[PDB]
């Protein structure tokens, strides 16, 4: 299937992103001037689940893979819908270091 991959820096607190796949920019509508060094979140917008939004948030203090449905806008606004699954990344010593996150567009 079509999907877009990121990499966010969990030794940052906020968990900005410092790497994403071609479709994802292709797919949000927005530029890597525009997206490396930021949250993921500000893909979010009025119709967005915080109750989901939560699920996510928890996951990534407790270092846990997580799979949510949100609701995702692209740069001209028009929204999509998201299927994303972040996988938390440890290292050796069983501290986290990058999450990854598989997007999918399931607006079918
Ligand atoms: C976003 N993808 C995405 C990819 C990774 C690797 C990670 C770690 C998170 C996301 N998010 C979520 C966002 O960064 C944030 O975690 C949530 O907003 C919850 O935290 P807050 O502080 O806002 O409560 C993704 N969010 C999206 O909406 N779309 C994605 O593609």
């Amino acid at each position: 299937l079509r999907h877009t991959f990121v990499v966010a820096d969990a030794t940052l607190p906020d968990c900005p992103l410092v790497y994403a796949s071609e479709g994802f920019y292709a797919m949000t509508g927005y530029g890597p001037d525009e997206v490396l060094g930021h949250n993921c979140r500000f893909l979010q917008g009025e119709g967005t689940d915080p109750k989901e939004v939560q699920k996510i948030r928890d996951a990534i203090k407790k270092g846990e893979a997580c799979s949510v449905r949100l609701l995702n806008y692209r740069k001209d606004g028009t929204p999509f819908w998201n299927l994303l699954t972040v996988t938390p990344i440890k290292t050796p010593d069983g501290r986290v270091s990058k999450f990854v996150g598989v997007q999918v567009d399931v607006t079918s």
